[PDB]
C-alpha cells in the first residue's frame, strides 16, 4: 500500500471524523448517561428534553424528528463527499445523483454504529431509543426501523472501525451504475479509485478476516436493496398517513428514486 493510498485513505478518515458528529468510537463510549426512551411515558419525557419546541400522534411526533436528523445526515454526506478525489471534479449534476442515490445507503451503513441488539443511540448521543419501543408502534411505523437493526446486526459483526466506515461510505457514494449518471466513464474511475484503497486497507486493517472485502461487497448490495424497500415504505406512509408529510428536501431524493 503506496504513501499515497495511505493518504488517500487518511483523508477518506479524516473527512469522516470532521463532517459525521457522532463516530463509532464515541458511540461504542456513551453506549457502555443517556436518557433511555422506552415507553410512552419516557418518550414524551424525552420530548420535552431534547425537542422542546415539539400535538399528533406520537408515532408522527417520532417520524417527524427522524426527518430532521436524515436532513441533518445529508448535508453531512454532502460535504464529505468531496474528499473523494474527483467527486467535485464531476459535473455538478452527476454529483447530485451520486448523492441521491448513495445517501441512504450510507445513513442506514452508519446507523449499525449507534445500534446495538437492545436499541439505538440518538439525539446526538443524547437519548437511547429501545428496539421493542420501535416495534411497539402502530403499523406502519412500527416496520421502519426493524430492517435496520437486522441489518446492523450482522454488519457490526464484521467489527469494522471509523477507518474502514469512512472507506465503504466513500465507495458507496461512487457507485458509477447509478440510474441517470452523464459521465459514467469517470465515475467507474473514481469509484476504482475507492474501491481499490478500501481493498488495501481491510487487507492491512483486517489481516484476520480474508472474505472481509467481498463481505462488504455484499453488504451494498444488501443495503441497496434495505433502500428499496424502505423507500416502498416511506411512500406508503406519505399516502397513506395523512399527517406524515415528507420534508422537501427528501421528497425529492425519494422523488424518482425506485
Ligand atoms: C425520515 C424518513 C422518512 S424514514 C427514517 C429514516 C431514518 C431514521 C433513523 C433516524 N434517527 C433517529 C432519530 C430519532 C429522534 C428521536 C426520536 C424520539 C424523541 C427524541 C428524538 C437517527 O438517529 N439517524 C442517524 C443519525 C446519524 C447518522 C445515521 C442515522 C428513521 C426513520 C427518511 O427516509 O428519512
Amino acid at each position: 500500500m503506496t504513501a499515497d493510498l495511505k493518504s488517500l485513505a487518511k483523508r477518506i478518515y479524516e473527512a469522516y471524523l470532521k463532517n459525521f458528529n457522532m463516530n463509532k468510537v464515541k458511540a461504542r463510549v456513551i453506549l457502555s448517561p443517556p436518557f433511555v426512551i422506552h415507553d410512552m411515558e419516557t418518550l414524551c419525557m424525552a420530548e420535552k428534553t431534547l425537542v422542546a419546541k415539539l400535538n399528533k400522534e406520537a408515532e408522527v411526533r417520532i417520524f417527524h424528528c427522524c426527518q430532521c436528523t436524515s436532513v441533518e445526515t445529508v448535508t453531512e454526506l454532502t460535504e464529505f463527499a468531496k474528499a473523494i478525489p474527483g467527486f467535485a471534479n464531476l459535473d455538478l449534476n452527476d454529483q447530485v445523483t451520486l448523492l441521491k442515490y448513495g445517501v441512504y445507503e450510507a445513513i442506514f451503513a452508519m446507523l449499525s454504529s449507534v445500534m446495538n441488539k437492545d436499541g439505538m443511540l440518538v439525539a446526538y448521543g443524547n437519548g437511547f431509543i429501545t428496539r421493542e419501543f420501535l416495534k411497539s408502534l402502530r403499523k406502519p411505523f412500527c416496520d421502519i426501523m426493524e430492517p435496520k437493526f437486522d441489518f446492523a446486526m450482522k454488519f457490526n459483526a464484521l467489527e469494522l472501525d471509523d477507518s474502514d466506515i469512512s472507506l465503504f461510505v466513500a465507495a458507496i457514494i461512487c457507485c458509477g451504475d447509478r440510474p441517470g449518471l452523464l459521465n459514467v466513464g469517470h465515475i467507474e474511475k473514481m469509484q476504482e479509485g475507492i474501491v481499490h484503497v478500501l481493498r488495501l486497507h481491510l487487507q492491512s486493517n483486517h489481516p484476520d478476516d480474508i472474505f472481509l472485502f467481498p463481505k462488504l461487497l455484499q453488504k451494498m448490495a444488501d443495503l441497496r436493496q434495505l433502500v428499496t424497500e424502505h423507500a416502498q415504505l416511506v411512500q406508503i406512509i406519505k399516502k397513506t398517513e395523512s399527517d406524515a408529510a415528507l420534508h422537501p428536501l427528501l421528497q425529492e431524493i425519494y422523488r424518482d428514486m425506485y
